[PDB]
């Protein structure tokens, strides 16, 4: 099956809440880094997602710091710097990012925009890649470029999922 063990989610149409924000952005570039994001997997896929501004989305997104609950505690600054889960009911699919960072929306030290992109390949499904080019790879470096878009090895990724 290509990625056993990884879940996938069983409707295309899913919803999202942002939870809280971090003083380290404003909240419309905490949005919109979310917005763009999410939008680099659904130009690739039939995934289309749906922001709402309270109750229960489909992933939830919030900045936690150490213990927050799900027993996978984060680090304080540096290290760690987000986590999802993958796909399914409660829990699963949300995106959690470490509140201790320096939240940047440039090559500054974790762009938020590039961590919450890699981590929804893991609310949608995806697991870690080898292809180093790949967003879905094990360790985080900012590339600057003009247009930014899913690289090859993450569209056959998503697509092995939802097509
Ligand atoms: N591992 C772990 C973590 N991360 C989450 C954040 C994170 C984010 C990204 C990566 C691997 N990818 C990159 O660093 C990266 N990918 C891409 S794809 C792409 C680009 C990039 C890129 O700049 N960096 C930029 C130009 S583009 O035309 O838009 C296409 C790895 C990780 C590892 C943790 O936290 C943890 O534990
Ligand atoms: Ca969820
Ligand atoms: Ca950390
Ligand atoms: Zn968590
Ligand atoms: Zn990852």
């Amino acid at each position: 099956m290509l990625t056993p063990g990884n879940p996938k989610w069983e409707r295309t149409n899913l919803t999202y809440r942002i939870r809280n924000y971090t003083p380290q952005l404003s909240e419309a570039e905490v949005e919109r880094a979310i917005k763009d994001a999410f939008e680099l997997w659904s130009v690739a896929s039939p995934l289309i997602f749906t922001r709402i501004s309270q109750g229960e989305a489909d992933i939830n997104i919030a900045f936690y710091q150490r213990d927050h609950g799900d027993n996978s505690p984060f680090d304080g600054p540096n290290g760690i710097l987000a986590h999802a889960f993958q796909p399914g009911q409660g829990i699963g699919g949300d995106a959690h990012f470490d509140a201790e960072e320096t939240w940047t929306n440039t090559s500054a030290n974790y762009n938020l925009f590039l961590v919450a992109a890699h981590e929804f390949g893991h609310s949608l499904g995806l697991a870690h890649s080898s292809d180093p080019g790949a967003l879905m790879y094990p360790n985080y470096a900012f590339r600057e470029t003009s247009n930014y878009s899913l690289p090859q090895d993450d569209i056959d990724g998503i697509q092995a999922i939802y097509g």
